[PDB]
């Protein structure tokens, strides 16, 4: 192994944020085994991909152009403006024309083909045999009444993507020797015992406890715990979960390893402490802090492997229930007995597999037999909600999860991007490091630069702040980095250097000030100085914007930089675009913040993006504005600065605003004053109506509707939008001023208001057609992103919000009433936010 390669592993370690060659925290070889196992999948995808399309990563879709976008094209023509150094002729185009085709209606239309079309000021290319209406940039330009500006240039050299070459029927039992913790001191000396559970898909097959003993820094039971389950009956993927009750600490050990061998021998496991139901409780990793943590020693000495009319009605009823409906023992017995009928309803699959007795070898075998004749499933139309249901904490069986991944195989790149964060979060529910899901993400990321970019940041986000999963995600990220190509690698290196520098600055400045005071010139002077120093050497000529990889940021515009006045003291940075072909002088705004887990915001924003695509599948545009947000490290990251935007509170505050008085007409005035004409003003009011509806609906369903005015913004162009998603009542925010813009006051009516209620209802029922998708996303969001959330009651909110079980009439009713409540409450809740502080 050349000294060069060691230097390389060193480089990867600095991009990843973890050393995957570190063996300090392992009790076996699963991780190393996996690093090797992933070599094959990587090399296969790298060698399979087309160098040209890979270099230009065109962003395309197979979905049809929505109705609301055809409206802007009634002439069946689209104008593309090509530029190549001075003047620029604007080619008339047909929504069906191909990039190579408009190149024909050009050269000859003018009068050597080794050239390509690139969006101006972006690393974005319109290539491949795809209709121009199928390009995301084209649809983005239409939805925004913007012109499509392109530049003629030379295709990127695929050479630049070169990848470096690589080179017994007995019952199961376990002995609990004892537990050891360096220092126990809490308050009153209590007693302690160990609870050992055998689980599979978060289902306890068998449970045993030790006798209670006095809780001292070392407790020695030396006791055998014999379980009712036979060794032969242990399903692969089953965990021996060990817990300390006083619940203080937990830890897990996979009973059967990555080689199909029964675990055996002595183990001293460092446990995780509960912070006084969630994915962290399922980890096979042990606490990396060996110095201050509880440990438990154990010994293992135990290689393997026609329906009557009315009953059919019961079965179908069971199948129609929602993902969260509990399955009764009767239900499970039915689903199982009628196994073969059940297998004819893809939607029954999750309910059916939750009906399997996983602690019985014979039954599991019958199950694989069931999966053998999978014809109905394989030919079923892809249902993302259904596929995700089989990837959650409820299924630990490799094969069951594999058919889910099989269905994902059929997703187009545009959809993978929509679900990526949730798939990645779903890797936490995998019992082994090497899994079909992990390999699928690897594969899709290496196949496409955009998915790879995001995959990188999403993995890095978790590696930096999750002790429970950093090891696994690190192995996966490394596998990806070893295949993305030198170009991407150089880019990631730049992005990481930049954010690392800015992290230093952010922290230092937060120190030079109190917690809550204000922002003085001492602190601002210090900022501009520190930045001035970086601009010289430290901060690279350019770098890709992490939440918008097609955008290249150049030098900082130091005169415009500053520290924002908020509890936390985040930086307000602005950069020049490093692309001369850019169509404007507008800088690139980025907010840098330390002290908050931006992962929750990423999660919400991403679900918001999903809600948009769902509404798109229905021909609806609610004008949401899910700005870029990326967790880059522990409690720190970057956020996109939406241009020409203010807080609804700030609009209020600039006018008197003593103690938080509130006037209904302020908003309308602000909008009228920022509009150059009445035309632009009407457009602003309309957009406000649409965006208000979208955020009201989205926010009610996700159960985040009750927000303070300071957490909601609006663009000068009328787009309302929510922010700061980090962790008496009202369902959402629709205050009298919003109402005022709608032409109503004092519980009255109006054309825009009526239009609003219509949009809300259309939006709401449009989501109910996706009820399962939303429910499964909501619960995965809770399990992998929040603290220890009740696997029932917290999650049940969404079932109620989507009013599952009701017909259309009762739903509309429920929401309209919801709209009335905000009205009756007026300014009440908003007003309350100020007093709680006094
Ligand atoms: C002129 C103008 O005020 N521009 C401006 C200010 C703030 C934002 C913005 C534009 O757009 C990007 C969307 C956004 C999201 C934010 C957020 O999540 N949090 C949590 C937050 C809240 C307050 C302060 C800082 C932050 Cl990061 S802040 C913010």
């Amino acid at each position: 192994m050349s000294e060069e390669s060691q230097a390389f592993q060193r480089q990867l370690t600095a991009l990843i944020g973890y050393d995957v060659t570190d063996v300090s925290n392992v009790h076996d070889d699963e991780l190393e085994f996996t690093r090797r196992g992933l070599v094959t999948p990587r090399m296969a995808e790298v060698a399979s991909r087309d160098p040209k399309l890979y270099a230009m990563h065109p962003w395309v879709t197979s979905k049809p152009l929505p109705e609301y976008l055809w409206k802007k094209i009634a002439n069946n023509c689209i104008f593309i403006v090509i530029h190549r150094s001075t003047t620029s002729q604007t080619i008339k185009v047909s929504p069906d024309d191909t990039p190579g085709a408009i190149l024909q209606s050009f050269f000859t239309k003018m009068a050597e083909q080794d050239f390509v079309l690139r969006v101006c000021g972006r690393d974005e290319y319109l290539v491949g045999e795809t209709p121009i209406k199928n390009f995301q940039w084209v649809r983005h330009c239409l939805k925004n009444g913007e012109e499509i500006h392109v530049v003629l240039d030379t295709p990127p050299d695929p050479a630049l993507d070169e990848v470096r070459k690589e080179e017994c029927d007995r019952k199961f039992r376990v002995k609990i020797r004892g537990i050891d913790i360096p220092v126990l001191p809490r308050n009153t000396d209590l007693t302690v015992f160990v609870e050992a559970n055998i689980q599979h898909g978060q289902q306890v097959l068998c449970q045993r406890r030790t006798s209670p003993k006095p809780f001292t820094e070392e407790v020695l039971w030396n006791v055998w715990l014999e379980f009712s389950i036979k060794i032969k009956d242990l399903p692969k993927g089953a965990l021996l979960n060990l817990q300390i009750y006083c619940l203080l600490y937990y830890v897990n050990l996979l009973l059967i390893d990555h080689r199909f061998l029964l675990r055996r021998g002595e183990y001293v496991l460092h446990m995780w402490q509960i912070s006084g139901f969630n994915a962290d409780k399922l980890t096979s990793a042990t606490n990396p802090d060996k110095e201050n943590s509880m440990s438990i020693s154990i010994l293992l000495d135990n290689h393997p492997i026609e329906m009557p009319n009315q009953l059919r009605k019961q079965l179908e009823a069971i199948i129609a229930t929602d993902p969260l409906n509990p399955l009764t023992a009767e239900d499970k017995e039915l689903l199982w007995h009628f196994r073969y009928e059940s297998l004819k309803h893809p939607k029954a699959y999750p309910k059916l597999f939750s009906s399997v007795k996983w602690g019985q070898q014979e039954i599991v075998a019958k199950t694989y037999q069931l999966l053998a004749r999978r014809e109905v499933w394989d030919q079923s139309a892809l249902d993302v909600g259904l596929t995700m249901q089989l990837l959650d904490c409820n299924f630990s069986d490799e094969n069951v999860r594999a058919i889910a991944v099989q269905k994902l195989e059929s997703l187009e790149d545009d959809d993978v991007l929509h679900y990526l964060l949730q798939l990645v979060q779903a890797v936490k529910f995998e019992p082994y490091h090497d899994s079909a899901l992990a390999r699928f993400l690897l594969k899709r990321g290496l196949r496409n630069k955009r998915i790879g970019h995001f995959l990188f940041w999403f993995l890095r986000s978790e590696i930096a702040q999750s002790r429970h999963y950093q090891q696994r995600f690190a192995v996966i990220l490394e596998a990806y980095l070893r295949g993305c190509g030198t170009a991407m690698l150089h880019d990631f290196t730049q992005q990481v250097q930049v954010i690392e520098m800015l992290q230093k600055v952010t922290l230092d400045i937060k120190s030079l000030s109190a917690e809550k005071y204000d922002v003085s010139s001492q602190v601002i002077s210090q900022l501009k100085q520190k930045l001035e120093n970086l601009q010289n050497s430290q901060l690279p000529e350019s770098f890709r914007v992490p939440y918008d990889p097609g955008l290249k940021a150049g030098a900082l515009a130091i005169e415009k930089c500053k520290v924002m006045a908020s509890k936390k003291k985040p930086l307000w940075l602005e950069f020049k675009c490093a692309d001369p072909t850019a169509l404007s002088n507008e800088t690139i705004g980025i907010i840098f913040k330390h002290g908050d887990d931006l992962r929750q915001d990423m999660l919400i924003l991403q679900i918001l993006r999903i809600m948009e695509s769902i509404w798109e599948t229905e021909s609806l545009d609610l004008c949401l504005l899910p700005y870029g947000c990326i967790s880059t490290g522990d409690k720190i990251g970057m956020i996109e600065i939406v241009k020409d935007a203010t807080t609804i509170a700030k609009i209020q505050q600039s006018t008197v605003g003593n103690t938080g008085a509130f006037k209904d007409e302020v908003l309308n005035h602000w909008l009228k004053e920022k509009s150059p004409t009445e035309e632009k003003f009407q457009a602003a009011v309309e957009r406000f109506v649409y965006s208000c509806a979208g955020y009201c609906v989205a926010t009610f369903v996700l159960g985040i509707g009750d927000r303070h005015n300071d957490n909601i913004m609006i663009t000068e162009t009328g787009n309302l939008f929510h922010i700061d998603f980090g962790h008496e009542r009202v369902p959402f925010v629709l205050t009298p001023d919003f109402l005022f813009v709608m032409g109503t006051s004092g519980k009255k009516t109006s054309p825009h208001f009526q239009k609003f209620q219509d949009i809300c209802v259309k939006a709401y029922l449009a989501l109910r057609h996706h009820t399962n998708l939303l429910i499964i996303l909501f619960s995965m969001m809770l399990m992998t992103g929040m603290p220890q959330l009740t696997s029932k009651e917290d999650i049940e909110y969404i079932r109620d919000a989507l009013t599952v079980g009701k017909n259309e009439e009762d739903a509309k009713k429920y929401f309209l009433d919801q709209i009335e409540v905000c009205r009756d409450k007026g300014w009440t809740v908003q007003f309350n936010w100020f007093l709680h502080l006094v």
